[PDB]
C-alpha cells in the first residue's frame, strides 16, 4: 500500500479530531493507502494566505523528500484552492502525487460529497500512474491540473472545470482513466523554489469595467504593491482611466499584469498597452504566478516568458 | 418589410461613414427590413461610460416610441457589451426588439464574424416573433438574454454564453428558433426609468482572492462610491480583511453586494455575513443594477428583491 | 403543506418496500410536504418501456385531478428518464408539477446523491411558483425541462444538462431560482391525448456514420417499424446508402425523421433531402415524439410543425 | 519555410481548380509555408467510406516519408471528419504534423469560417512545436485531439469540442498556445499498420433506447458484420432485447462494444453484462478502432486493452 499524508487546512470535509474525524468517516480509504493525518492549518479558504501557502509548500517538499511517503492528499476549501493548488504546482519539486481535494457540501449535510472525493483523491495519490502530472485537484469524479482548473460556479457540485483545457484524467468506477498531460513547466522543471523564502511580493488585482477608476491604481502603488494584475475587460482591454492608472504604476516600477475577468482564454500579446499579459492564466493564477516571478526577477520580459512557459 | 434602426457606439464591424460603411457592406440586411444608420457614438466599448450608456437608453426609448420604428440594432464592442445591454434591458420601456450585436474579429480580417452577426441581428429583430422578450445580444448563431449573457472567453468567436441559462433562441439555416423566455422582470415591466437623468450613482467592484486587501475598500469610500460590487471569492465568502472593509463601507453609507469571482451561479443569502447578495447576476451585470438601483433608493431590503426578480 | 405523490419505477434511489425505503431515508422530505408512495413499477430504465410510460402518463393524469393532489415525483433511473420525461411532457393534461428525479450513484453508494436530489425534487414539486412550466427534471441542484434535458455523460453526477438551452432553474441553499421558461408546447396546451391507448406505433432510431448500411433500414421496415428517427452525421446528412434506405422506407409507408448523432443543435430544412427535420430534438426526444404524433396522423406536413413546436 | 501539402476530400472550404481554388482564396497561406495542392478524393464527407479513409491513410504516410515534406493539411468535410481523423490517428507512423480542417459554412457563404481555418490548420501543421502530437482538427481557433474532438452541435461554428478532454492548443493573434498532450497511444507508437491493407472488417452502429428491437442484432449477424459497436443508454446499458441480441452476436464470434448515445464520458468494465467496453471512445470513434483493432486480432481481452490505451 502506498504511504500517504493527508494535511488538513481546515475542517472536515467528511464526517461528524479534525482530520481524524474525516479518517475515520471513510474507512475504504486505508484500502487505498496506509494514511497519515495531519492538521497543517485551520480556517476557511477565503482567509488562506500566502504566508501559510507557502509554509504549506514547503512542509510539502519536506514530506515528499522522505521515501516513507509515496504522496500528499491536502483538503481545502473550495474557494481558493486553485490559488494554493497553483502554488504548490510551481513551488514542489516532487514527482510524488500532490492531490488537493475539497467538498461543496459541508460535511453533515445531506449526500455532502467530501467522502467520495477523499476517497478519490487517495486512490490518484495513491496510483503509480499519477507521478509527475503536476499538481491535481480532485473533486466531482474530476482530476483537474492546478494551471488550468478553477472554482467556476459559486454553489455547484460539478463548480471546477477547465473549459478550454478540460481534465487531467476522470475517476469512474474506481478506476483511474487519464486524458491528458498538461504542456506547461511545473514542480521538478520549475524555476520557483521557497527554500529559506519568508514572505512573498504584495500583489493586488483590480477588475476591469465600464467606468473603472484610477484612484484604485494609485492606491495601489500608494500602498507599495510589487505587482498588479488586472482582470481586464475582454482580452485584457483598458480604458483611458486604467491606462493613465497603470502607466502611473509601470513608472514606479510596479509590475503591471494583463488578465480578463471572462473566465477563460488567451489575452494576446499587444504593444499598444501597458503592461504584460497573462497567456491563459485567469486572475487568480496570474497573481500567484507574478508573486513567484518576482521572487527570482523584475525583469518584464522574464516574467513575462514565465507566462507563457508556467 | 419592418423598419430597424441600426444605432452605432464605434467603429463599423462590417466593412471597409461608419454606420454607413456597415449597412452597405451586408446589402442581404435590405432585404430583411428598411434600416436607417445612426452613428450614436464612436469609441471602443472598454472606454463605454455610464453617462453614454445613459444618453444610449434615453436615445433607444426615444426611437422605439416612434410608430415607424419597430426595432432597434446597436453595434457595441465586445468588451463590455453586457454591461450596457443589460443597462438597457432595465431602462428601456418596450417590447420592440433591441438587439446589440458585436463582432470577435475587426471587420477586415479574414473570416470576420461581424457581417454574418450583424445580418442575425436584423433578422432578429424584424421578426415578429422577437417582441416582449427583453434586451438580445446576438453573436455566433445565438441570441443571449442580456440578464444572462456574458462574454466567458477573451478571445474566441463563441465567447459568448450563458452556462446556466442557456440562449433565448438561434438562428440557424436563416431561421430563428426560439428557445426560452427569460422569468424575470425586465423593460416594459421594469420599475427604473432613467428619463432624464444625466450621471448614474458611483459603483465599483473590488476583487475577492487570498490576502485581498482592506485599504482597497478605504480608497473606493474615500472617492465618494456610493456601491461597492464585491466579486468575491466562491460564493461571495470574504476574508477578514475584506470583511472589515465592508463593515468600514456599511459605516460610511455605501452599499454592498457580495458576488462572485467564479463566472457562474447563485450567491445564496447568508445572516453571518455583511451586505447584499447577487442571485445569479455576475460582476459586471450587478454594477449595472445596483447603479440603476440606487437612483431609486438605498433601501437593502427593496435593493435585494431588485436582484432577486431582475 | 402541498399533497406530493411519490411514484417509483424501479429501486430505490435513497436508503437501504421501495418507495418506502425511500421516503423514509429522507426523514427532511416531510418537512417540505405530505407525501405519499406508490410503487409504479420496478425495473431499470434502459427496460423501461413505451407501453409502461403510456400507463405511467395515465396514472399521472389521473392523479393531477384530483384535488388532494398538487403534484408528483417520480423516481427513475437515469439512463432513459429523458426518454418518459418528454413522453408525460407531451401528455399530462396538467399545470400541477411533474418532477422527475433520478440518482446516478446507488442508494447505499459512499456520497450517493439520491437523498439530496429527492428532496430538491419534493421542494420543486410542491412549490407554487413551479406550476404551468412543463415536466421537469431534478438532478444535481439543476432543473432541466424535460424537451431539452439529456444524459450527456455516462457516468458522472454532473451529467444531466442542456447545452443550448439552459436549466429552467436551480436550487441552491434550499431555495429555488427559476431562470426560464420554455418557449414550447406541453402539458395543458397539448394536442396528445393518449387516454386510454394500449400500444404505440414503432420507431426505431438508425445511427448515420461513415460506411452505414441500407439493409438495416430494410430490416425495420421488414418488421413493421411506422417511422424511423435517423441519428445522423452533422444536421441529418445521409449517405447514399441511408437516402436508399430512406427512398425504400418512404416508398413503404415508414415516416423518416431526420435528427443528429452530434447531440445538439439544429437540424435545418433541406429540399434537397428525403424526410423530415427533427429541428433540435435528439434523437431518443424525436422518437418520443414521433410514436405519439404517428398515434395521431402521418401527415407530413403535420408532423413536421410538430417538431417545430413542441 | 515549411514544406506543407494540402489534401482535399471535397470541394473548397474557402474560395470561388478544387485544391486550387482554396489556395488562392487565402494568400497568407503562402507565407506560413510552401504549400503544394492536391485533390486526393471529392465527395461530401457523409460519403466518406473506409475505403476511402485506408487510401488516405497510405497517400499520408508515403506522403510524411520523405523529406520535402514537413506537415499534411487535410480539407474535410465536418460531419465525419472525426472519424476520417481517428483513422490516420491510429495508422500515421510519423511525429509530423497532420491536421484535417474543416469548415462549417459554405465557402461562398457570408463571414464563412473555412479560410481563417485553413490558415490556423496551415500554422499548425508548418509549427515545430506541432510534432509528435498525433493527429489534429483544427476549426474556430481550436486544435483538438483526434481521439477526443467531435462534432457536437449539427450547425454552430463551435460544434467541435472535447467536453471533458479539452483541447490540446489553441490559435489566438497568430501564435498556438499549446495546453494538453494527450495520454494514450497514436501515430509513432500505434500498433495498427495499414501497409499492404486492402480492406476493413465490417463493423455496424446500433442505438440503445427504449423499446430497441433485438431484430437489428439479427440484421447485423446475418449480413457478416465482424463487429458491432453499441451506442448504448448512459453507460453502455442495454435492454433485455439488446441483450439476447448481444448474446446471439457472440455465439456467431461478433465482438460487441459497448459505448454510450450520451455524447462523453466512460463506459466502464461490467462483468454482469455481454461485450466489451469503451472506455472514453464515442460509437463513431469506438467503430473506428474496433475495426483496426480486428486488422490485428479476434481477442476480446486484446481488444479491450486497445481501447483502454488508443
Amino acid at each position: 500500500l502506498p504511504n500517504i499524508v493527508i494535511l488538513a487546512t481546515g475542517g472536515t470535509i467528511a464526517g461528524s479530531l479534525g482530520v481524524d474525524t474525516l479518517i475515520n468517516a471513510v474507512p475504504e480509504v486505508k484500502k487505498l493507502a496506509n494514511v497519515k493525518g495531519e492538521q497543517f492549518s485551520n480556517m476557511a479558504s477565503e482567509n488562506m494566505t500566502g504566508d501559510v501557502v507557502l509554509k504549506l509548500s514547503q512542509r510539502v517538499n519536506e514530506l515528499l523528500a522522505r521515501d516513507d511517503v509515496d504522496g500528499v492528499v491536502i483538503t481545502h476549501g473550495t474557494d481558493t484552492v486553485e490559488e494554493s493548488a497553483y502554488f504548490l504546482h510551481l513551488t514542489v519539486k516532487s514527482d510524488k502525487p500532490v492531490v488537493f481535494v475539497a467538498a461543496m457540501r459541508p460535511a453533515t449535510a445531506i449526500s455532502a460529497d467530501g467522502p467520495m472525493n477523499l476517497l478519490e483523491a487517495v486512490r490518484v495519490a495513491g496510483d503509480k500512474q499519477s507521478r509527475g502530472r503536476g499538481v491535481m485537484v480532485v473533486i466531482n469524479d474530476r482530476i483537474g491540473s492546478a494551471r488550468y482548473i478553477t472554482k467556476t460556479n459559486a454553489s455547484t457540485l460539478d463548480t471546477f472545470r477547465a473549459n478550454e483545457e478540460g481534465y487531467l484524467g476522470v475517476i469512474i468506477g474506481n478506476r483511474i482513466y487519464y486524458q491528458n498531460r498538461i504542456d506547461k513547466l511545473h514542480t521538478t522543471r520549475s524555476v520557483f523554489d521557497v527554500r529559506g523564502l519568508t514572505s512573498l511580493p504584495k500583489v493586488d488585482i483590480l477588475y476591469g469595467y465600464q467606468d473603472d477608476p484610477e484612484y484604485l491604481y494609485d492606491a495601489a502603488i500608494q500602498h507599495g504593491v510589487k505587482g498588479i494584475v488586472y482582470a481586464g475587460m475582454g482580452a485584457g482591454s483598458v480604458s483611458v482611466r486604467g491606462i493613465a492608472g497603470m502607466r502611473k504604476a509601470l513608472e514606479k516600477g510596479v509590475v503591471v499584469m494583463r488578465s480578463t475577468r471572462t473566465g477563460n482564454g488567451i489575452v494576446p500579446p499587444d504593444e499598444e498597452l501597458p503592461g504584460l499579459v497573462s497567456d491563459s492564466l485567469n486572475p487568480a493564477h496570474a497573481r500567484i504566478l507574478l508573486m513567484l516571478a518576482l521572487t527570482r526577477t523584475s525583469d518584464p520580459k522574464v516574467i513575462q516568458e514565465y507566462f507563457h512557459t508556467y
